[PDB]
């Protein structure tokens, strides 16, 4: 119930706690997300406290050692290395605890960082969803509204570009600070970049496919404009009735010489409309299909008018 027995009893108890703490510090788990990391840190704070509280016992055990080396009644050499072992071992758990606390804080910034990368990955995904629209509008006004909307989306992205780079810059910085999971951040940054590049590729294609619709709708609009005029003329021309007096003849014939002139101007605007169309075909337009058809129709109606305008004259130039 005194020193000799005491020191040795104390040393065996401390030895027991040491191996146990060492076993715990054998951990290689550092978290997989914020949830666990937090749990690991809370758990590691308890252990650190336990080791800190063990310093009194360590001070005491060394005191006992000191006073035992002051007696020749036995051979001190025994307590000597015992004192030197626990002090060594203690020092090592301190060091390891420190090492574990470091990798855990590292891990915490890592998963926190992925938290952020995630926020922007979902933002990109949302935009990918909008830009994948295949709504190209069924008419001039419609197309313009779609373009007006697409233009503000491309602005949204341009406005957000700095946040995207931020993730990137923040990330490369962790990779340089050998954050425990270097292999993991190298794969996510790579992936994060592809998503972004995709989103921009997709917005480019969409935007250009829209200009095509705009140009096309604009072509269709012009074709119909000339056809509406042709349909009108197609009518008047269908009026044979020359009354029964010479006066009404030139009256019509005059209105026909006048029609003939208008028709020249118009069948010329038709050539431009077709030239316009041909050009769209040249620049490879989504609607090379309708352009062909719409042109074949116009020209046809031009012939038809050319057929009736002649026979009317055929009676009027009498």
């Amino acid at each position: 119930a005194n020193k000799q027995q005491n020191f040795n009893t104390g040393i065996k108890d401390f030895d027991f706690w040491l191996s146990e703490v060492e076993a715990l510090l054998a951990s290689e788990d550092y978290g997989k997300d914020l949830a666990s990391v937090n749990n690991l840190l809370k758990k590691h704070q308890l252990l650190e406290a336990d080791i800190s509280a063990h310093e009194d016992r360590l001070k005491d055990l060394n005191s006992q050692a000191d006073s035992l080396m002051t007696s020749s009644a036995f051979d001190t050499s025994q307590v000597k290395d015992k004192r030197e072992t626990i002090n060594g071992r203690f020092q090592r758990i301190k060091s390891m605890a420190a090492a574990r606390r470091a990798k855990l804080n590292e891990s915490h910034r890592l998963h926190q960082f992925f938290r952020d990368m995630d926020d922007e990955e979902s933002w990109i995904k949302e935009k990918k969803l909008l830009v994948s629209s295949e709504d190209y509008g069924r008419d001039l006004t419609g197309v313009q509204n779609l373009r007006k909307k697409h233009k503000r989306l491309e602005a949204e992205l341009a406005a957000h570009e700095p946040a995207i780079q931020g993730v990137l810059d923040t990330g490369k910085k962790l990779s340089d600070d050998n954050t425990i999971g270097k292999e993991e951040i190298q794969q996510r940054l790579a992936q994060f970049v592809d998503h972004w590049k995709e989103l921009k590729q997709l917005a480019a294609a969409r935007g250009q496919r829209l200009e095509e619709s705009l140009e096309y709708q604009q072509f269709v609009a012009n074709v119909e404009e000339e056809e509406a005029w042709i349909n009108e003329k197609m009518t008047l021309v269908a009026s044979e009735d020359y009354g029964d007096t010479l006066a009404a003849i030139q009256g019509l014939l005059k209105k026909h010489e006048a029609f003939e002139t208008d028709f020249t101007v118009h069948k010329d605007r038709v050539n431009d409309v077709c030239a316009n169309g041909e050009d769209l075909i040249k620049k490879n337009n989504h609607h090379v299909e309708n352009i062909t058809a719409k042109m074949k129709g116009l020209k046809g109606k031009v012939s038809d008018l050319e057929k009736a305008a002649a026979q009317r004259k055929a009676k009027l130039d009498e």
